């Protein structure tokens, strides 16, 4: 059984999904607007996360104009960020597209495919495992490099 | 391998694929725009299409306002169009969701599931067979129930 569901995140919340995203599923994560002369973060100008049901953070995408870089990580509930994944030049991952800006994400079981628009940025092998029960756009309006509101849109049962 | 193209289909015009539509692949239409009172069709307001290499309609979706359907057949290259599948109420089918819309086809290799929005409008059987190597989106800047431009959005290599 296939399906699609949208969410349509606000700056700074988590949201529950309705339909798990598990191996073979994918969540795309799309934005209005594109503003790589956002202030600067905490260090994050924007994070994009998929939690587990206990809170863990199977995967957490952080974009830094300030730093120029996309962090890709994970961490338990309670526990430290783990090994971190990096790549470089944020506005570099984005070009092409101009006003506007898409980050698609593939559940391969074993990792996780980042896509930046239609650019493979990273095949991030999972430090921790288990379906995406939530996911979280964080940013406050005036640093992040997407529009208040992101919609999410993911397609499930595909396996 | 896994991968995301996106295309800017204007009214009335086609796009080649940059990678094909198979089996276990997905392809979705979104729409920055929903007039569900456009005037009446010719006899079409909108379609949306998925096209095999050869020009055969693997998939052709057609909007009518003025019959309040929603139709779904295929045609090959030099043949005639062949068995409809209508679905009534098309604003029901958009009921949700204001102002944009989405609309999602699954390929599963004898079928083609296809959702709008969040809402699976027909399991239509498929009357034609094989890859998808172009899309359209037909319709007149008077008429059309979407924006445009339409932006197509494949996910393909999942299978
Ligand atoms: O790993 C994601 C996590 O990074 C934190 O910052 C890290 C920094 O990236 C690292 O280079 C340094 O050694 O440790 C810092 C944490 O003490 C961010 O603060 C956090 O929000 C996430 O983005
Ligand atoms: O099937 C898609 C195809 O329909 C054509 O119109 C059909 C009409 O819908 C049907 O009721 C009638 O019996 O035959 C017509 C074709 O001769 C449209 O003209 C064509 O553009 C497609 O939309």
């Amino acid at each position: 059984m296939q399906g699609v569901n949208i969410y349509n995140i606000s700056a700074g919340t988590s949201v529950d999904l309705a339909a798990p995203v598990t191996t073979g599923d994918i969540v795309t994560f799309f934005s209005s607007a594109l503003n790589l002369n956002a202030g600067a973060g905490n260090p994050n100008n924007t994070t994009l996360n998929l939690f587990a049901e206990n809170g863990a953070y199977l995967l957490h995408i952080a974009f830094r104009l300030q730093e120029n870089v996309i962090i890709f990580n994970s961490r338990q509930p309670d526990g430290p960020w783990l090994v971190e994944q990096r790549v470089s030049d944020v506005a570099n991952q984005f070009a092409g597209i101009d006003g506007k800006a898409m980050v698609t994400v593939f559940d391969h079981g074993d990792k996780y495919q980042v896509v930046i628009n239609e650019k493979t940025v990273i095949q991030y092998t999972k430090q921790i495992s288990g379906l995406t029960s939530s996911l979280s756009y964080n940013a406050t309006e005036e640093t992040s490099i997407f529009s208040t509101v992101v919609e999410a849109v993911t397609y499930t049962g595909l396996a």
